[PDB]
DNA sequence: TGAAAGTACTTGAGCTTAGACA
């Protein structure tokens, strides 16, 4: 019975009932069974039980879309001694045991009910017959992806055990539910309810390093103001990770680093011993979306801006898993966003180059621009967060810089504009020029649409891309000009006929295209040849080749 | 009232990036 499994939650895990109406709706719907489940809620125990609890009455075996991508070795070492039958396997040694567990999988009605797997392996040949055998054996229930690394991926399918093996309802217990992302997981992924998180205990404050005379001292006193409880500082490069760690340790704040070309083995410590207060502060770029979301996270600081509002919120959500007031701060500067966008552009570029035009191509751009506006707009931080999520705008108090002083933050914003108007000079000019013209490019660059010649192009080497932005229409218009010039010369010189003039103009256009490299120079040469033809006609002699 | 050229010091920038093969 439903009440019986609700009590079994206590009998298996220990919780008498559901913590929040989140579970009371979502898990109830999963027990009934309606459709795909999309839930956004702060990472931790809750969202994990939102799929683990249905996995108790899994009707045999429940196939996870993917418990995140890594961490797994933390959820498997979270239920093996929780009165449940759970397994995962992926650490290569797996074979030792995995191999026969794959036979324990081949084994019908196994002593296993849960199976952790994620795009990392799975696509491997050890599973291609295994997945078909498992789905054909008796059943294959549920499909939980929890996180967003599906659409938000580096071969993420979005049509994996669903478009390719859809056999049961799906579960999406992510932590980010931006309108574009939720629409993508409704479409690309083929009860749904999100809590307006509010979280007044997280004092979202933004300080501009362009105005701070001593950013290092400011960040130090920010950490010291947060007392001695474990905190997180976010930056964007491993070199930055090392630099901030060294500077903070020299400033006192016991700092550290997560990634640096080091290794799981060469960081497992830094990470774990960060939970147990052995390391007070540790810095990373994106390597802290996992690793046991602990309770006493006193602050989360961003030395450099994030990649988006979704990214910023998902970093800042690795905090406040208590009543601890955790003032999370964002350090901002015009030089920073400048750099981020330039690389978001280079990424979007390469991507489009080795792909086609997708909604994500402009989605990343407008997400970063939304982050820029949020760090540049004037108003409550919680209100901006709700607006970006489309939730009810909260009139928060004592939760953001806007509500503290109604003119100091305005003064800082005004001074930001007044901070900077408008062999060392060459790089400065190049950076300024490219950054400024990236603003002219704006969002969704795209627009390539090289239409092939329609039916009867009179152009030698017509389908050529040696000259960028020289679409076929421009080319045959230039050939049209060349043929007009040839016809004028024919009238002014009284030669045979225009029948050979067609091939003559095609030859001239091909020669000009070969001698040219860019569209403007190609046109310059084309009308230079036209002017030469006109001059020859004016003189009187026939235009010889 | 102009007025000199090389060298020993400091300092302060400044950098894409996260999963699953040995």
């Amino acid at each position: 019975p439903e009440r019986r499994v609700r009590s079994t939650l206590k009998k298996v895990f220990g919780f008498d009932s559901f913590k929040t109406p989140l579970q009371e709706s979502a898990t109830m719907a999963v027990v009934k069974g309606n459709k795909d489940v999309f839930v956004c809620m702060p990472t931790g125990a809750g969202k994990s039980l939102c799929y683990q609890l249905p996995a108790l009455l899994a009707k045999g075996i429940t196939i996870v879309v993917s418990p995140l991508i890594a961490l797994i070795q933390d959820q498997v070492d979270h239920l093996l001694t929780l009165k449940v039958r759970v397994s995962s396997l992926n650490s290569k040694l797996s074979a030792q045991e995995r191999k026969e567990l794959l036979a324990d999988l081949e084994r019908e009605k196994p002593q296993t009910k849960i199976l952790y797997i994620t795009p990392e392996m799975a696509a491997s040949s050890s599973f291609q017959p295994t997945l078909n055998s498992l789905v054909s054996r008796h059943l294959l229930s549920y499909l939980v992806v929890a996180e967003a690394h599906c659409v938000s991926q580096w071969y993420l399918r979005l049509g994996a055990l669903r478009s390719r093996l859809g056999h049961a309802p799906c579960v999406a217990l992510t932590a980010t539910a931006t309108p574009q992302v939720q629409e993508d997981v409704f479409a690309a992924l083929h009860a749904i309810f999100k809590t307006p998180c509010f979280r007044a205990n997280l004092f979202y404050d933004v300080q501009f390093k362009e105005l701070i005379s001593d950013p290092y001292g400011n960040l130090k006193d920010f950490c010291l103001k947060a007392l001695g409880q474990c905190g997180i500082v976010y930056c964007r490069t491993r070199e930055a990770c090392e630099q901030l760690a060294i500077e903070l340790s020299c400033r006192g704040v016991n700092a550290k680093a997560y990634h640096a070309g080091l290794k799981a083995s060469e960081r497992t410590l830094v990470q774990n011993d960060w939970m147990e207060e052995k390391v007070p502060v540790i810095v990373a770029t994106i390597s802290f979306g996992m690793g046991v979301d602990k309770a006493n996270v006193r602050f989360v600081a961003h030395w450099n801006i994030a990649k988006s509002m979704a990214g910023y919120y998902q970093e800042s959500g690795r905090a406040g898993r208590d009543g601890k007031p955790s003032w999370c701060r964002l350090y901002y500067s015009r030089n920073d966003r400048d750099q981020v966008s330039f690389l978001i552009r280079k990424e979007v570029a390469k991507l489009q180059e080795k792909r086609g035009n997708k909604a994500s191509d402009k989605a990343t751009i407008m997400a970063f621009d939304a982050l820029v506006t949020f760090c540049e707009e004037l108003g409550c931080r919680h209100a901006a967060i709700a607006k970006y999520f489309g939730d009810a705008l909260p009139a928060c108090a004592k939760g953001c810089d806007h509500c503290q002083n109604p003119t100091a933050v305005r003064r800082r914003l005004e001074a930001l504009e007044r901070s900077s108007s408008w062999e060392a000079h060459k790089r400065e000019w190049n950076l300024f020029y490219q950054k400024q013209m990236q603003l002219r490019k704006g969002k969704d660059p795209k627009i390539e649409e090289f239409v092939p010649p329609d039916e009867n192009c009179p152009l030698k080497e017509a389908s050529s891309r040696r000259i960028p932005r020289l679409t076929v229409k421009a080319r045959e218009h230039c050939l049209r000009l060349l043929e007009e010039a040839l016809s004028s010369n024919r009238q002014s010189t009284r030669t045979a006929d225009e029948a050979d003039l067609r091939a003559k103009a095609v030859e001239l256009e091909h020669e000009t295209f070969r001698n040219a490299k860019v569209a403007n120079l190609y046109k310059a040469s084309v009308l230079k040849k036209v002017a030469d033809i006109h001059r020859a006609s004016k003189d009187g002699q026939p235009y010889d080749m």
